[PDB]
């Protein structure tokens, strides 16, 4: 058996939130599990969130260099690739340099030293984008599996971010899926092989579009679009805005 184990695998179905835009300041959802950033979030709120009975997924760019987090300074100029999308703040990484694995696995040592119960590693998906560095379906499926081996080894839970054509590669080692939109484009079958092993599908959907965040509902018929696709009872889907601010809904 070529994976390691985790010892936190969350149930088919258990409810979640997810708030990555700014520090945690609003614990009123009654979620079993909180996927919060990594950098921006301290040890105080992971913990208390736990004294409370809840799961805490420490979310970070494991693709992509991001220009404002304390650690942008280690990567190198031969790390980087293209714009994730016209703006030089964010960029592909080449995720089989030996200096951007050594990042990752600082970074795990943090999300272990804060008391994170798993981590949500972003951005191993950039075979499927302009990236400009080759990557390739193979070089995702050697990066996912480091990650989750290290992961393991400090204790914590780990997910697939997307990428589902790595899907049968990597989910031995996985403990979820978390998806983006797979009702919007009819790929949800794609991610349901997850629950079908007995783990959740932590599945987002933006129904207001990628310019509109507010604090405001959205129609029944979006709701449903979002809530209602095959198999659907076995993710867990929350309603997001797309700066994945603290707004969320429920089906
Ligand atoms: C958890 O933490 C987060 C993060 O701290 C909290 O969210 C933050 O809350 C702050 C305080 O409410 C907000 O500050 C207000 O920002 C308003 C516009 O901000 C724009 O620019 C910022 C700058 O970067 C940007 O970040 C924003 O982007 C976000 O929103 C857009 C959508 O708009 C998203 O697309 C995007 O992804 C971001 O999420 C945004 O684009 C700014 O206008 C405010 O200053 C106003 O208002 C203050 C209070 O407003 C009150 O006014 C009436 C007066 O009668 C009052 O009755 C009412 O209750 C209002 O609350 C006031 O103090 C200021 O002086 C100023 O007033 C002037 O302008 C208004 C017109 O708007 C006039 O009416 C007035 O007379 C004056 O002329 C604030 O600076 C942060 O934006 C927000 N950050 C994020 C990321 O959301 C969150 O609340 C926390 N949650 C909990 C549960 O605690
Ligand atoms: C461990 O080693 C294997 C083999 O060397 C690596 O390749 C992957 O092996 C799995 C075997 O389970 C293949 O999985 C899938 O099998 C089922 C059939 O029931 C179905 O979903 C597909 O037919 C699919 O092939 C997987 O395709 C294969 N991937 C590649 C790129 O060869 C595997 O990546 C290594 N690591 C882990 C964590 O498994
Ligand atoms: C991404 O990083 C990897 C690892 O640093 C690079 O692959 C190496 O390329 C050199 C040739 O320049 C070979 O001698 C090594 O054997 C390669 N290592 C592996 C693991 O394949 C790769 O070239 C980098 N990609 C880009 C676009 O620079
Ligand atoms: C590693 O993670 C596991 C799982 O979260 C931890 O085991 C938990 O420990 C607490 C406190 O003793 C118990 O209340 C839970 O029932 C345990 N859960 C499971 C699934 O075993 C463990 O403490 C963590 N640390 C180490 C060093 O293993
Ligand atoms: C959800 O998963 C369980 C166990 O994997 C399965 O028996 C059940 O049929 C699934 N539900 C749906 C609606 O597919
Ligand atoms: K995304």
């Amino acid at each position: 058996g070529n994976y390691t184990t985790a010892k936190w695998q969350p149930a088919v179905g258990t409810k979640w939130q997810i708030e990555l835009l700014y520090a945690l300041n609003d614990t009123s959802v009654d979620a079993e599990i909180y996927d919060i950033d990594l950098f921006i979030n301290d040890k105080s709120t992971i913990a208390g969130l736990q004294r409370a009975g809840r799961k805490v997924i420490c979310y970070f760019s494991a693709g992509s260099y991001e220009n404002w987090r304390p650690d942008k300074d280690k990567f190198k100029d031969s790390d980087l690739g293209h714009d994730l999308d016209d703006w030089p703040g964010e960029k592909w990484l080449n995720i089989s340099s030996a200096n951007v694995r050594q990042i990752m696995l600082d970074r795990l040592d943090m999300a272990r030293d804060k008391g994170c119960d798993g981590v949500d590693p972003d951005n191993v998906d950039g075979y499927d984008n302009d990236n400009g560095l080759d990557l390739t379906q193979a070089d995702s499926i050697s990066f996912v599996n480091f990650l989750a081996n290290a992961a393991h080894a400090r204790n914590m839970s780990i997910g697939l971010k997307n990428a589902g054509d790595i899907i049968p590669s990597v989910i031995k080692n996985m403990q979820w899926s978390v998806n983006e939109q797979c009702a919007q484009y009819n790929e949800c079958d794609t991610y349901a092989v997850f629950p079908q092993n007995g783990k959740p599908v932590f599945h987002i959907e933006y129904p207001k579009g990628d310019k509109t965040n507010n604090d405001l509902s959205v129609t029944a018929s979006q709701k449903n679009a979002a809530c209602d696709f095959a198999g659907s009872a076995n993710f867990s889907t929350v309603i997001k805005n797309m700066n994945l601010n603290n707004w969320v809904e429920y089906c």
